[PDB]
């Protein structure tokens, strides 16, 4: 058996990790009323996490999101996996990184690092890789997630963190405000698999450039937010890219990442017994997943996510917690 690992700074920021799936189990931070609030969904027990299928707080890999039709071409060779989500291959498959027990290579009062190895035999994806993920909290009230990796054999590697966020405990995050520096988004089909097209956010329900409440996303016949797309980060050349907050709890979350996109999932298909024995329902939280474009391995015009011998996969996500004053 394993066990929850806790890290924390000196200002009231605590994070609880789990070796299994290198998961972010909990993240507590005092609200405007000085009351501690767990900002991420989860489970009160370890086994519940090992049985979860919604990838709650997990470190996802080797390839986050979908591989169109469970097939791809790598270095002139075709790789075909067994579908695990519709006709596609989602989050690295049933034996993806999120479903494996990572080794604890470092643990200190404010930081913890996990490591794990994966090759074609483990998940059917090309080559192999030694992956190391670190969670660190600091005096700036930031949670830093570092994603590092190397390989002996050429393959693909595109990770992300699948934590579902809810800053005030509300039944849903429809009232939460969201602001993103994203001019474009990745188009997806009915099965939510990228089509390879990029669409401007202008005049669409995905324009969060002015900061609005999530409840504002068109008008469907289910009154549910079906957010679950890749929002391409507008990055300069010659900084915070996302701000998520709740006027209710007064808690705000800002993010900066090396990744080119941030996948936002409004938790439309959620329905599980979480913390406090609570019953999570539709649009309960907001999954924020900094990552490379979904289905990158299927479209050559999307970022090249190959990881080859001698190179170093190195990405980071910085979450800053504060208050809206």
């Amino acid at each position: 058996a394993s066990g929850f690992i806790e890290i924390a700074n000196k200002q009231g920021l605590t994070a609880t990790l789990l070796p299994f799936g290198a998961t972010l189990a909990k993240l507590t931070f005092p609200d405007k009323n000085g009351k501690n609030q767990d900002l991420v969904l989860g489970f009160d027990t370890i086994d519940e996490f090992e049985k979860d299928a919604a990838s709650i707080g997990k470190t996802v890999g080797r390839v986050a999101n979908r591989i169109k039709n469970s097939t791809l071409h790598f270095d002139g060779k075709q790789y075909t996996m067994t579908p695990n989500n519709g006709p596609h291959y989602l989050h690295g498959g049933p034996n993806g990184l999120g479903y494996r027990k990572w080794e604890v290579v470092r643990h200190a009062p404010e930081s913890v690092s996990f490591s794990v190895r994966a090759n074609e035999q483990d998940d059917g994806l090309p080559g192999d890789a030694k992956i190391d993920v670190t969670y660190t909290v600091n005096d700036r009230n930031q949670l830093i997630i570092e994603h590092h990796a190397t390989c002996d054999t050429p393959g693909l590697l595109a990770l992300t963190n699948h934590a579902y966020w809810n800053l005030d405990g509300s039944d849903t995050v429809a009232e939460h405000f969201l602001e993103m520096e994203a001019d474009e988004f990745v188009e997806v089909d009915d099965t939510f698999c990228p089509t390879g097209a990029i669409r401007s956010v202008t005049d669409t329900g995905f324009d969060f450039r002015s900061g609005k409440q999530l409840k504002e996303s068109g008008k469907d016949a289910e009154e549910l937010l079906d957010l679950d797309n890749d929002l391409v980060i507008t990055k300069k050349t010659p900084s915070t890219y996302l701000r998520f907050w709740s006027e209710k709890s007064g808690i705000e979350l800002s993010i900066t990442t090396s990744y080119p996109v941030i996948h936002l999932y409004a938790s439309k298909f959620l329905d599980c017994k979480g913390k406090k024995g609570e019953h999570y329902k539709a649009n309960k939280a907001l999954a924020i997943e900094p990552q490379f474009h979904s289905a990158a391995p299927n479209f050559d015009h999307f970022p090249d996510v190959s990881l080859r011998p001698g190179d170093h996969y190195c990405q980071e996500i910085v979450y800053t917690f504060s208050h809206v004053n």
